[PDB]
DNA sequence: TTCCTATGACTCATCCAGTT
DNA sequence: AAACTGGATGAGTCATAGGA
C-alpha cells in the first residue's frame, strides 16, 4: 500500500456512502411529494363536504 | 500512436453528461411540486377553518 | 457473434472540516 | 493551515446490462 494505494481504496468508500445517501435523498423526494398528493386529495374532498351544507362560492 | 479508443471514450463521456442532467431535472422536477402543492394545501386548510366556522366541526 | 447506449462503480483533482 | 489528516464532491473513464 502506497499512501496513494491506501488513499484510492478509501477515496473509492466515499464515493460509495455517497452514492447511497443520494439514492436516499431521492428517494424521500418522491415521498413528501406523495404524501402532499393524497393531504391535497383528502383536504379538496373535505372542502366539498363542508362546502355542500352552505352556499356554492 | 492514437484514437481507436478516443472514439469510445468521448461518446460515453457525453452519455455520463446526459444521464447525469436526467437526474438533475428529476431533481428539480419534484422539488418545485413539494413547493407548489405545499401551497395549494395551506390555502384548503385555510378554507376548510372557515367554511367549519360558517357552519361548524 | 457485434455493436451501442444508459447506469453502476472507481479514479482524479479539489476542496472543506475537524482538530490541536 | 492556502496546509496536518482524511472525509467528501463533480466529472471523466471503466465495467456491465439491456437492446437491437
Amino acid at each position: 500500500k502506497d499512501p496513494a494505494a491506501l488513499k484510492r481504496a478509501r477515496n473509492t468508500e466515499a464515493a460509495r456512502r455517497s452514492r447511497a445517501r443520494k439514492l436516499q435523498r431521492m428517494k424521500q423526494l418522491e415521498d413528501k411529494v406523495e404524501e402532499l398528493l393524497s393531504k391535497n386529495y383528502h383536504l379538496e374532498n373535505e372542502v366539498a363536504r363542508l362546502k355542500k351544507l352552505v352556499g356554492e362560492r
